């Protein structure tokens, strides 16, 4: 990533990698390194990411939303 | 929220969104993005909230409790 | 407690609340909201704590330490 | 550890203890209290570490990285 990576990883059913960064953007690893995708928000992402029963992920951002993402890196909803 | 969003989320087995603001608020997120409630501690909510067995929801705050509130938003206790 | 709660709790199998303060304490907390028991550490518990398959509960602290601490309020051990 | 415990500890299958340090290792604990191994990174370890189904252990770091490491100690991949 480009900033320091303070939040926590998630992983998902299929092996995903989900964690954020300082550098506003919430990353999606692949299991074997390669990135699948990543969503940019207006601040760091101190917040841990988590998995729903659907595959969504939230995380909140030091921009006051709690972004909801679909497992393919489309925004679902934020608050 | 109204605040920087440090605390990560947690789902409830509804799909239920749990997470804390530094705008002293936890809040309660519905799965469509809707909010459920919201309740007000007297500091920012760093902690990341967790939920027992039973449906409650256990959280910090920076005003030196730990907030037990009930599913509908109501407060159990707080130590 | 007497801090800032910046850590986040855990449950475990029985309902009991696990969470860490600036206060230095470790807090095990009953279902019903009193005090089970607390554990002194030699700095802030920022670090969130965690279950292992026996009950014991793991967390960090501030001092530099990762304690063990024993489900009755005892020390395991401590790296 | 040589530095504060700020990242918050996760147990693997067989009851070891991951989490990272302030002093940049991400240290693997035995339940009995005795060091098995500890990888070092470029910065500080406030993240905390997260067990994928085949047991590796993922952490992000201080230095920007998203570490992968086998639960043998030796590194899988970093982002």
């Amino acid at each position: 990533t480009g900033g320091s990576v303070h939040s926590s990883p998630a992983i998902g059913q299929d092996g995903t990698i989900y964690v954020g960064s300082n550098d506003h953007y919430l990353y999606a690893i692949n299991p074997n390194g390669k990135l699948k995708w990543k969503f940019e928000t207006g601040g760091s992402v101190h917040s841990s990411p988590a998995i729903g029963q659907d595959g969504t992920i939230y995380v909140g951002s030091n921009d006051h939303y709690l972004y909801a993402i679909n497992p393919n890196g489309k925004l679902k909803w934020k608050f």
